[PDB]
């Protein structure tokens, strides 16, 4: 076989594993929950 027909099987070998993500939604029990749900998805704290 070709390479790019090698790359494609690559490709299936890839998506046999992989499984989508399972991250919960926003809660809205308080305004706490929402605003420590909103900071910790920032890019400069995370860098930090």
């Amino acid at each position: 076989l070709t390479v790019d027909q090698r790359r494609w099987e690559d490709l299936k070998s890839r998506l046999k594993i992989a499984q989508p993500l399972h991250l919960p939604p926003r809660p809205d029990n308080d305004g706490f929950r929402a605003k420590m749900y909103d900071i910790t998805q920032h890019p400069f704290f995370k860098r930090t």
